[PDB]
């Protein structure tokens, strides 16, 4: 597989290259995409898409629960059947159906804080109380205030546990036992947990991402996990993801939001790129985890030794949260500062939760001469 | 040149009309509205080049794609909107559960006319909101709203949305700039928002012409949504992008608050593309289309109304025909029962838009016309004189 060619992005509206497409010299390395060639499968599939199909209303056939049946069994050891698998054009969206069915307006949500910006924000239009339980950095990597968190639950009589797991920023891989702590403190306080599980195929380093229900069959009574193909294998754009949900209670309570809403469709390519990805991506995803990793590796080593920034290493996800404190430019300033001077595009820290003022988040997911090229226009500057 | 003579062969392909004829490749399906016919050769083509050429990440709403929608609006509707006015979402319906969340409280009424496309009483009723069915007439060979009723539906249910289908599906009703001054005007007086469903606004046909609501009276985008889609005119609905035009800054915050809340602000980077096709280069397609569904049209009046007792309620507009079979005092679902046992041909449950059509079914002749006509033969051939 080709993890060396940049793809050129400019004339196709993206996302994250839209500032670059009248300044190619630009380097984008912010929103979560990736800026590699597509799976050749899932590229075929699509093609033929394009080539063969009427462009009408279609159904999810049993290839594609078939798929993410397999996926989830092979890839996370999570055994489940066709009527727990819900698919929906995004996690976010699924985010969106879970708190409005499994809370009540005014209900508090925690989520753990520096996070996902959707989180937040999504918790907020909905009229729910936010509570971030804000993660400490200890030794490297972030790790959860347990004690903290037991009394953001009970003080704030919170209702849903919007979790992120990997977590971003960061990059964290929950180990089993922060997992088990999670859930066991949910299943005490009534809390529904909502897991976001979009990162967990792109666990690294040998880490390993536990997937909450496979930690005790208990925890489907009050869990869901929402994950998709999309991080994993690059295709955000065809608009297919999933939420497990094994009890049936819950799950008929999304399948009625998620109807009252009309989020119970998703475009055809997505039914198709899903089914793909899943079927024949596992090569792929294999040797995009080296490439990451040794992405990963060049930010520390360069960072560590020519520069004040402080590396946290990911456990898992292709996204690299960095500290710029020592320079004690705060967001948006900083990212300002990258962009303007050194000409490169990092995620605003602050986007993700206050403890993120000094960071900035790097996305490796590019071809290893462009994350150097990134490096050396940020050490140019910092 | 088009072709509207092969009907494609979609029993591999997963979807939802021909679904129950994967096994079965004699049941002829006309009910559900996406069309057998070959794609917008422009469309097929960009939809290729997505595959061929994107990678398939996150993608923004282009400058073209709005500028393609605000041509169209301009050129096919007279309707004169700006790129702030135009909100895309997957769908239509989608939009609808917005609107309903967005321009009304818990447990409000909200108004349609039935019978009607069935998503609507479904998405009311759904969202906790008390579901008033205005009930269409049949006069003369079309529908038409009881003004007096309806009037007292907004007022003694104290309507609060009024979702209006316009084009009217089933039926295919063209309402007349008359019909839609009076539905305006009765949500102004009653401070009702009107949330107007064109999404088959594009297939009015025969010449007759259709109204976007807004472009009647400047004072109606105060209270008016007008929700569209490239998806019903150019059988793209798999490809998940419509569109709201919503003028009035203050419904369109609300609107997008919602939209936002839900995470539904975001569409597939496919259904960009392809409605930015459609509406670039699509015209010169709808425009023989609509002679290919004329005709269609014509020989199911013309074969119906000669040897059937079913009563043919000629669309003005849509591709879909709205069949009365009271005479034959079967009623649904022993009436689609009947048509799909016996006629082999799969046509909509009347029932399913509304109790008014108890006795009805929806014929699609968005199809070839050697397609319909064998439709047609083999109702004909269950249900005689
Ligand atoms: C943690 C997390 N959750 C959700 C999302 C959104 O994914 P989607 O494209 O399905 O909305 C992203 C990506 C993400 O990083
Ligand atoms: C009247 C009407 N409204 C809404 C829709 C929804 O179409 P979609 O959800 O594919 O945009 C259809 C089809 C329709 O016929």
């Amino acid at each position: 597989y080709d993890f060396t060619t940049r793809p050129d992005r400019l004339n196709q509206f993206t996302y994250k290259w839209k500032t670059s497409e009248n300044n190619p010299e630009l380097l984008q390395m912010w929103v979560a995409d990736m800026d590699f060639l597509p799976v050749p499968e899932i590229k075929e599939a699509i093609i033929n898409y394009g080539r063969e199909h009427i462009f009408g209303y279609n159904y999810f056939n049993d290839d594609l629960y078939q798929a993410v049946i397999d996926w989830e069994r092979k890839e996370h050891d999570y055994a489940v059947v066709k009527e727990d698998i819900l698919f929906i054009d995004g996690v976010v969206p699924a985010i969106s159906i879970a708190l409005q069915a499994f809370s009540e307006k005014g209900d508090a949500v925690l989520i753990n804080s520096p996070v996902y910006y959707p989180f937040a924000r999504t918790i907020r239009l909905n009229d729910h109380r936010l509570v971030e339980n804000s993660l400490q950095i200890i030794n490297g990597r972030f790790e959860i205030d347990f004690e903290q968190l037991e009394k953001d639950i009970i003080d704030n009589n919170v209702k849903i546990y919007l979790l992120c797991s990997p977590h971003n920023p960061g990059g964290r891989v929950w180990d089993n036992d922060d997992l088990i702590k999670i859930a066991e403190l949910c299943k005490k306080h009534g809390v529904i947990l909502v897991s976001d599980e979009i990162h967990q195929d792109l666990a690294l380093f040998g880490n390993t991402h536990h997937s909450l229900n496979t930690l005790d069959a208990s925890y489907k009574d009050f869990t869901i996990i929402l994950s998709s193909a999309t991080k994993t294998f690059n295709i955000a754009g065809t608009k297919n993801s999933f939420a497990i949900i094994q009890n049936e209670s819950l799950r008929r309570k999304f399948q009625y939001r998620q109807l009252a809403n009309n989020q119970h469709e998703v475009p055809t390519v997505g039914m198709i790129a899903t089914q793909a990805a899943f079927q024949y991506g596992k090569p792929w995803l294999e040797e995009l985890k080296t490439v990451i990793e040794g992405n990963i590796k060049l930010v520390i080593k360069e960072l560590e030794a020519k520069t004040k920034i402080k590396v946290m290493e990911p456990e898992g996800t292709y996204l690299v949260w960095l500290d710029f404190s020592a320079y004690a430019i705060a967001q948006p300033q900083l990212s300002e500062k990258l962009q303007n001077e050194a000409k490169v595009v990092l995620n605003d820290g602050a986007h993700f939760g206050k403890e993120g003022k000094y960071f900035a988040r790097l996305n490796v997911a590019t071809p290893k001469n462009t994350v150097q090229e990134a490096l050396s226009r940020i050490i140019s500057v910092f």
